[PDB]
């Protein structure tokens, strides 16, 4: 139904192609590729994927502007300045907006002078941009809203259960590590990067970085505005991360009791974005599920009254692209 | 000057030896091995490893019972049943129980029957046995000791800071994880382990486990009977482990201070225990560093006004021998 | 139809459930499991794998010496010692042999002894016992053999194209290297083990070891007796190795004329068998493939006019498996 | 002695600056760092290092365009543009070109606009452009050459051995394999590169390449033209590499006369070249080894009576860096 068109091709494009092509009836229909990788390299690269796994869809080249996904031809364009783009012409909805680079009202503003009606960027926004997570505040999506964003993966893994902590025992201050899966950005070999903890060689390494996604949850949590800081470790996982997060609440409470809150909310309000795992189970069994946000329950601790402590798994990759389809067809559904 | 005999030359073993003659003017005398891997065996790999690399040193096999290390002689014997060892008639006086399963005063106990004047156990006892951490409470240490422990590497690394911290802001409760190197027991592939989340390939996957560390460093810190928890999370790092400690404390304070407190006893009461990093470091740059515990400084953070976040790197393997022979020169020095 | 049972429930065991399981109209049925491993343990590890990613069924205890799966209930013994289980009780016929230990005609002929009418080694027999490989000599097993071996899943990997190629050109000598993704018996940390290279981190190293699979080769093809030799490099990638094989052959040959010959035979005697791979993929692009061996065509080369060398592809868990399912349902086929 | 400036500090830059740097009386004087990374981070790479290890060395910056080791302050300017580098003003005598870009004459040709006397690319070169590798070819160094290469570490490692066989059998024709660690042009996550084999996770895959090695042997022993050809498997090790060479020779010969040939080299006209192991070494072992190639003895096979197979291990980065020395202070020693 809503015309589609994907703004770059890598990880997060590809992601979303796959993501939106396994759904039930979707209200989607992706119709355009702006790549400039080229039609060879974006069929190759839709079909194989170390992470994700081989798609099991016909995936081909038809002609040498478009691809074909069992039969469904796509096309692909390729300017690498946005404001060229054939959207006008080609009636152009909704971009998906996963270059990474047109993050700010005046780089993503580009888009709409192509002439596309609405865009959604696939990361946090310089400010003025309004950011949403399915789960948190998907309620407060207006259709006017030209430009929308949502986040850091990160941020959509942990903006979920802040939400049932501070609903249900009131968080006052905490803090929290985010044991990160490694990512594109860093380097295979210690060499150049703006970071020098990321210049070096990511197979090897735990590599402390910076983190959007404390400061970024207040955006979508205003009650937690200052409340909350945050440091990752990228560590030689290729997928799959966890959130170790530390609060101090204000209802005194005990482990058992916050699983129960978490379970309360996976079989409700946040049925199909949090989960609670009472499994004994390691990183790699979360690679593919389709959910924001698993919480790990029997490592759940509270000491005592009030430091609560909880660790959440996500796919950094794959969840998060559902949630992007989550977003985009709110978008469409709501017109 | 003090007769020095290792029991098990596994990793915890070989590396005392190649840490105890890396020393200056060592009070200690290794004269003698227990180890059923026979002097081929342990001569290969005492001189290779990937972890510590090559050993700087001549070593080789002297007949069919010995290895040599540069001339120097060590004797290797080969008793599963440790009451059997020729200690007595060897005249051994310090015994480093490096095989990890004689940690009770009746299993480790065992070695004063074959006529050992004193024991130094590498991991924690089960009760009873009094566990020694070198910078923390070592001033307590009688000669009447006939069994002593060192505590897990982990505890190593957490109670010299805690200590810092809690001397100087005052710990109320506190919770932690350690972002772990993997280890020994874990498994290579998928496999029967009695831990389900232990039996998961060691190299794809973060994989949580129980620490001992926390209620562990109680022991050594009475001040902080059950006011910590922890927990692990394996990682696909072969060495070098982090430490990601939450506390609050009663002192307000701000990460600035927090720094300048273990900078304090850095320079201090920890020279050469404990050291503050004040460089942009990863995790491969901690190999081989000589102390228990450095303290990542850019990474303190303070929320606010008294929850207080540390993290600290250190190196499982090395830093923990080295130790051992800080203990172990200890009980030497003091006859 | 055939009962069936299966000795030893680690990865080749549970490997051989979940691929007989997905089979479209099995002629077998599995009926009982011999492990020590536990209802628990067995129930969890049948369900959750790094490599082969968690099992799509409904896997759970029935009880305590069972699981079901999908309500299909699988009965579960734990005897140690082979001759005890209650095989002529449960009019067991076929047993797979997947315990690695008892594989000479001595101790898999525990088996027999237990009252079972027929038993499969899923790794080469020590002499006297047959073994086959589908593909190369599937057409010469008698149903009179008490005991048959379906040998290496390199050997699985390598006979059917040196099948093709001395069919065709005619091998007069040749080398083989085995790039091998690491395997459960080697050391997570460097430690004891019978052989010095395979005490050695897995993970950290390029680990070179004897591969018994090109003599191993002469038992399945006698033609090419003392004509091979071969060595294994065990590599830190999980799953999926590579066969990197150097002949020279008595008909003066070209690159491109060999893999004409290869999809000569994929199309046809080794159609599901053998495939040729036109596609510039990498190693995990070969995970979960059904076939023993699919040849990498653009790697071929040929100098010149006679050394022909050849690189194929093969998952060293899964495809094997599926050649053990194809000998067991032969073995059943024809009864 | 010798005016000398380096040309991009990445990995071979900054690790030919260590290696001289631990030289006993090194003719070649150091002054001068062409990088446009910076001085902070130069100085901070060239101190820290996740595969050489941190470097044993006062490493720090001096003011804003300079950097000292241990005192010895070296210059550091920042010009992308080749011909524009203050090299005459500064008298610069000897460059090395280590930025991986400027490999033919009309690229490399730039430094000696810039008014530099001698180039020495650390790749190979396109033609016109002599390469030299020392213990093979080094003999043959005119002064008059204003230009030269040091082709690919492979190449010095290959073409020692190769040197040997070629001398003493007489190679024939031959194939070979260079399972290889990875390198630094490939892709951390599945992204965008010219070879779709190399866009993928190096990490997580076997990734078969060309390699110019085999063909570049011919240029420095011209007696093998076209009698070679070779393929490169990268692993996920990140230094530390293995030739796999399988030849046929015309000298009828078994595998332990050829190990005496070597032996009889790395004793001789290779001592400090080419080495021979006795040990059943893992790949981690062969790390910060001096010598361009090791031959791994116990794995020499001959098939029969002819072909001959050798496995030599090389240190990809500081066994090239030490022969790109051992160059350099060829053309300064005779000058």
């Amino acid at each position: 139904k809503l015309k589609v068109a994907i703004n770059g091709f890598g990880r997060i494009g590809r992601n979303f192609l796959r993501c939106w092509h396994g759904r039930k009836d979707s209200p989607l229909d992706v119709v355009v590729i702006n790549d400039t990788g080229g039609v060879k390299q974006a069929s190759h690269l839709l079909k194989y994927d170390s992470i994700l796994g081989t798609f099991d869809a016909d995936v081909k080249t038809a002609g040498d502007s478009a691809i074909s996904v069992d039969g469904k031809v796509i096309k692909v364009v390729s300017d690498r300045n946005p404001v060229n783009l054939p959207w006008g012409d080609m009636g152009i909805d909704l971009v998906i907006e996963g270059t990474g680079v047109f993050v700010d009202r005046d780089g993503a503003g580009k888009h709409l002078q192509a002439g596309a009606k609405k865009v959604l960027i696939t990361a946090p926004g310089k400010g003025d941009i309004p950011t949403y997570v399915v789960g948190v505040n998907e309620e407060g999506y207006t259709h006017a809203d030209t430009i929308i964003s949502n986040a850091s993966c990160t941020t959509n893994c942990l903006a979920p259960f802040v939400k049932v902590l501070d609903q249900k025992f009131g968080i006052i201050k905490g803090t929290m590590t985010t044991t990160h899966s490694y990512t594109g950005d860093q380097r295979l070999l210690d060499a150049s990067h703006r970071d020098l903890r990321r210049a070096r060689a990511a197979c090897l390494n735990i590599v402390p970085t910076s983190t959007g996604a404390a400061k970024a949850v207040a955006l979508v949590l205003p009650n937690l505005k200052g409340k909350l800081n945050g440091i990752a470790l990228r560590v030689p996982t290729p997928n799959v991360s966890v959130v170790d997060l530390v609060v101090q609440v204000s209802k005194k409470t005990f482990a058992e009791e916050v699983n129960a809150a978490f379970r309360e909310s996976a079989d409700n309000e946040l049925k199909g974005i949090l989960s609670v795992c009472d499994e004994p189970l390691v990183s790699i069994d979360f690679r593919c599920t389709d959910v924001s946000s698993t919480i790990d329950s029997s490592l759940t601790m509270v000491m005592g009254d009030d430091m609560v402590k909880v660790i959440a798994w996500y796919d950094n990759e794959w969840g998060y692209s559902q949630r992007v389809v989550d977003l985009a067809d709110i978008v469409a559904n709501k017109w």
